[PDB]
């Protein structure tokens, strides 16, 4: 029976050496494409007419999200998110006290507190690299513009390194959506698409624009299962049985 | 004369194998394209183009309906839908309350490993329990907390398998549309386009978006007739004859 | 003097063999584009003379109309339009009611066999009966139910066959537009673009989607004249002379 | 000092053959782009990089105006416009009423073979008559009907020829723009960009859109000056002169 | 925990040779991309791949700011901004009136020839007259006419030079953006994306269009680090630690 | 009946003295050209291919001499540094200036580089020879008496339904290896060794090569 | 066994007479060929070094001497008195070129100023000048005969196992009694590395009569 | 110390009879081969007539009257079967129609000609070929003969692989060299010419040397 489809699909992943499913209920695009490549043999007086064919099939998958999760990053660059790692990053402060005192103070932790970037222009150009308790400026004052101290701070958190590692680990994917019977405006079927033995592709793009949701997008590529030569299965389950 | 077309086309497919005929009165897109390989002959001073070399005349067809029907996308992939088969699908349970004994109770019939998610984003990997009662570790969560569960269940439905196989089935296609008279606003002509000896080339594309119609797409490739070297005919019938 | 051009040119096509004139005063788009082959004479310190090698010139034309005419289809596939040709086209009938003796009445004039569909979806194929009344099996349909019928009828009209033979003939093409005086917005001059030796090209996309006009598009591509070594001429004729 | 740029540039062109100056104060787009590529040397067991070779460079320029003049077209071809040329163009007369004697009167001066169209789309092809009155067959149109005529006339104007063996001339370009202070909202600096030894690339597009404007494009590719090896210089002056 | 990102990032730089921490906190776009390519060896009867060889990664960075600085274009090049340089630029003076004795008064200080433009279009090349006035001929403009003058003049300001030179210096880029909790709205963690060895390459683009937001665009390519064999590190630092 | 030929040919080699069935499943080229010549170009590397062009057997479990380096050593302190290898012949320690110092180290190396030239900061790089086990082939100028028999196999496809239809066997009795050989190692590209043979007429049936088209459906 | 070769071969040299190993690093091309019996060797390195050219040619690389080279001065403006100065130290006749392409040849002047005839160029005109210059540096010479040295050569390569992707074999090729030939090609193309070429001819030894040996080893040994 | 070379030479040639420096080239290839014979081959990317007259002999003659072909394409015949030309011919006029035929006529007092009625009708198009006079340089390729010798200079720059600066300048000097007779001038479609010059290097008549290789330094 003909049905209509008017919504996206819940996406489920699974790793084919363990479990560790990564479910997703907030999704915006679940795309599944198929293409066939053809090589041809030609010859003749009238034209090159086509004689015989050679063929091969490919299946591609694409998932676009609405939230940001670091586990989606770990799929395309297969490694482990190392928890409780101490890391080294930057920080800033923009003006604390008056500029003409021959003594200024800072707060919280210094590590080579350099590039003081004072005044409306020019940096420190000195890079005092001194971490006592209160750092003393020098030379002229050029008072009442800013301080603009740039730090270097050590904190703790997760990590994920990107290296040329040649990930060799497979996945199983499932898409689930609903279909509507266009006579009573009730649901009729659950449409599932199952991909066994898929592989994560290396194509990626992450852009943080001015104002918008990030919307992470990942891509895959489906290969044939070794035992049963299948690539994707479409299933139309009914809700009366 | 110069007519106006402001509507889609009704399509008809007839299988030349046994007898079948399938039509549409609700299509959303009917398209017909032609591609020809053209190169140039280049000559003397300035590399002037003089003659054009043409070959490889191909014709492609594109049909996009407004409903989802499993019999229609089984044409572009040569197989048979196995009705009334059992399969394994994914299932998710939300809103579970844990008592003071670190005990949780599930409802349903899991068949695979059970994965639990907490409110922070951590994973638990318990196996199946006989009586549907699980003991969450104390560090994972405490009393009066909420957890969600993911598992697998079994269902009965239809099943289509996408493989790497040769279809080799042929059809005859007909498009019909209407064309108005621009200076009288009455229907003037009926335009028919006929394709004999077409084949179902595989370039399937399926995209499920966030709150949008699906409009499934099927593509075909038209091949020359072996009796009158035709690939498509165009007919315009006037209602005044 | 500088002017402002805000309009679409009227187009004129003339076949170079006989002199058939096909024009359009209803165009939406008319453009032409140029391309060239560029390379460098370079290499580093030794090849310090860097020079731009320019060779090969390409000129392409595209015209998009707003009405539909079959002469544009006949131009790109060199073939005369057959007129008053008897052909066979599909025709369907909706909403037929089964009587007591399981006999339905068809008011059409079929040529091929008749196919009957019911409301749940099946198919009954029967041969033609002279009186126009067909018996119906008891299992397929019941009394006072609804059915539909599909057959083929005979109609007359124009025809045009798309064969696997490349087109012929060359066309002279002309674009005409007008330009405006900037300071006092009056008409200043007429601008003509002429192409004396131009061949058609096969790039067709006849998409008939619901709710949208057709807007046919035709593509030409230019070759050098054998006497004047020209491809296009641009003429600016003032309206006061 | 950080600035804010919000206008286009004034563009100055100079020809390095005679000393012409072509300037534009109504520009709509002025852009320049860069591109660099490098090669690396590798060897040994494991093709580890051992050296970084010289990096090459290329610069492209694009200019888009808001007016139209034949000089911008003469620049990209290198062919001089020819004043007072006698050309043959097309013309069309509408709404011609036949008399009871099957004769029409033409108010123009037809030169080529005249073409007549009627309200059904039929064509008649009749040579030029001396007295301006023609004879129309009774099968074409009856008395008191409407016909349209297409023919050719002679006109006078200016001529530009786009040949296949003329790519010429070398130029020198300058861009000027302004830059604002982001604190006091006053104009702070004047920015000049100088390109010596440029060559006009052949990339032309004239799109006569429905409505809209023309906005011609002109494209250049930059070379290196022989005396001082420079390709483009950027000068940031200030309002302190 | 899954979060939401809706803002751009800070793009701290730091050269390795000498510490010059270059700052920007008013960015408009910060993007990071990765691509993977691979090669294979073919074999016997079936042209199946035998073993893998030559798989590579490549990471690209793109930064788009909102302000404009000349120390942001000196990063792509390898030259230096030379202060206090005397340069030659064009200048234009509109609306000069020719007096009764065919002379025009000049208010500027040319250092080259003066070009005069009339109201239809023409040229006149005269040399610098030390008196300050110029004698326009009789056939150019008679009296009470408006002319335009174009010179070359002198100015002092900063002067960059875009050459074909060696780009060597490598940088350490770092991004920072904050993420929000979907359930209750406050920041949950900070996201850092530290590239550890980057090399100036790719391209540049300065598009001066008649709206606003020049938005200078810069790109980089990230190469593998020597000591740790890393390319990019993604860090999520929670605000509760 | 007409058929299409697509793929390579598996090559089988067999000596006429006693013969070992050295075979190939992955080859890139199998050509064939009164005289008949044969060329076989592989995709892997096995030492037996170059054991046929030269008449001399492989000698397993030999004892040979080879060079080895240890680049990346810096003097710890005082005067010199010690190795970690097991050298057989003398050692050649030298670095940074393109000049050498030759010595035969008993247990450790100790000598000064003109005081301020290299004392504890300028690292030295050394090279020597060691002892190793493995295989061996010697390319002499004798023992050129051997005969071989080769066979090519490929498949043919039906031009109307596209399944396999027949097998093509090209058999060459009494072939002999010829004297051209070239192994070139370059960066980033595979080896693909090439083996050349020349056919000759058999002394019994006067035949040089036989083409066999064996149908699948019989 | 079925192994795959993917890269080049490390090259080692030895001199028969005294013993001096000049090679410890990477290479670009290593090859040896058999033709009817003759064996030839080809080695292409990645860096140019004059010690390699001292092997293919029989001549000691001459050290610091006085040599005559060429120098070119680009851009000279003719003054009012047609007297052009030079920033160099010409030794022989100085040559001048104009924009059209004519040539002038004038003997050196100790004052440093050269007069320009009116037929060539006027004042404020651009000219180019070339002259001879002496210099200091190394030197090598190519003579006619007397190639009188012999060498020992060794190539080493790593061979991979296609099933598990770990290194399996360390192949070596040893060449005793090899002599440098008279073949030498040196192409200074545009925008590419030179990759200098050294060619060798192999001959049989006396004690073992082995023209060249090929050795295959393993990693479990 | 090991270097890297990435660029071409700055080849100079000088003669011995008079010794004119007519070679200051920006070449694309400058290669030297040895087999005891030594060969040189140099490819520039430009065109100079003085590059020739070196492989050949003789000299470039100046301001000599010549005779070359010229075509006028697209002549329209009037109603009275007359065709009018524009240029000035001196040998003959040959006419071609659009059907593949040929017609001939000699020079007349005026450009007006009388086309035969069987050739073409009125309002047709023809093309014409004839000969005109021009003045310019002229090089003659005679048979055999040789009277010239030369000296050759190749200059390139080396690089330090670790510092990326110029370390040494490599000079290759060729004493007495004689021009060869090998030449290939192919004018393909949409490609540069890149003329080729080959030589033959002999031993020095005094110092008994063929080629000299010199490595200068920037640490002088």
């Amino acid at each position: 029976m003909k049905t209509v489809i008017q919504d996206t699909a819940d996406v489920y992943f699974k790793r084919k050496s363990d479990g560790k499913l990564v479910f997703t209920a907030e999704a915006q695009t679940a795309s599944f494409s198929q293409a066939i490549s053809e090589e041809k043999l030609r010859g003749g007086i009238g034209n090159k007419p086509l004689y015989i064919l050679k063929s091969e099939k490919e299946i591609n998958l694409t998932v676009k999200n609405a939230f940001f999760d670091l586990e989606w990053l770990a799929m395309t660059q297969g490694e482990t998110i190392q928890e409780e790692t101490k890391v080294k990053v930057f920080d800033r402060e923009h003006g604390l006290i008056v500029d003409d005192t021959n003594k200024v103070t800072l707060k919280g932790k210094p590590v080579s507190d350099v590039t003081f970037y004072n005044k409306k222009g020019l940096t420190y150009k000195i890079a005092v690299s001194t971490d006592g308790t209160y750092t003393i400026p020098t030379a002229f004052a050029a008072a009442k513009d800013k301080l603009t101290a740039v730090y270097q701070i050590e904190k703790v958190g997760r990590r994920l390194a990107i290296k040329a590692s040649k990930f060799s680990e497979r996945y199983e994917v499932e898409y689930r959506t609903i279909a509507y019977n266009p006579d009573t405006e009730e649901v009729y079927s659950d449409i599932y698409i199952q991909f066994p033995n898929v592989s994560p592709s290396g194509e990626f793009e992450m852009s943080l624009e001015n104002g918008n949701a990030l919307a992470p997008e990942i891509k895959f590529e489906a290969l044939a299962d070794t035992d049963t030569d299948e690539m994707a299965v479409v299933i139309e389950a009914s809700r009366d049985e």
